[PDB]
């Protein structure tokens, strides 16, 4: 119920055009190439009104807890501080649009079957990451 498609855990299994995205988000070379590597795990879980994404990979695990609609503070991977909003676009799509001074990335993630579309839109630069499901 309300973002069920979305619980349980996710791969990532495929990654197109990541480094145009973040490079675009000026994220060190360092990080970059981190970033261009790993293969989070993400899992949801919707605990009543409020959802939670943890992520984890070698790099970090973070993760944060919104309610939809409601603005909050998060800190990215990365490492800028960003203002988030998630928005609840279907029962199987979200849309967690990051804002920081330099630029605004927009997350689609989506749901559809045992995939996950993950885009990512920092202006006119696209990267789109899937994630298969866990189990
Ligand atoms: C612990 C984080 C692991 C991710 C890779 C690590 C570093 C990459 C560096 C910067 C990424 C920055 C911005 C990209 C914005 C959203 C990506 C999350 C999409 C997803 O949910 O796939």
């Amino acid at each position: 119920g309300s973002m069920s498609s979305f619980l349980g855990k996710w791969k990532l299994s495929e990654s197109h055009n990541f480094d145009a995205v973040m490079s675009k988000l000026g994220v060190s070379w360092a990080t970059r190439q981190i970033g261009n590597t790993v293969t989070p795990t993400v899992t949801f879980t919707m605990d009543g009104d409020k959802m939670t994404m943890l992520t984890e990979s070698t790099f970090k695990n973070l993760s944060c807890t919104f309610k939809f609609g409601e603005e909050f503070d998060e800190k990215t991977s990365d490492g800028r501080n960003v203002k988030s909003v998630v928005e609840k676009n279907s029962e199987s799509k979200l849309t967690q649009t990051q804002v920081d001074p330099k630029n605004t990335t927009v997350i689609v993630r989506e749901v559809d079957g045992d995939t996950m579309k993950t885009t990512v839109t920092v202006g006119d630069v696209t990267a789109i990451r899937n994630y298969k499901r866990l189990s």
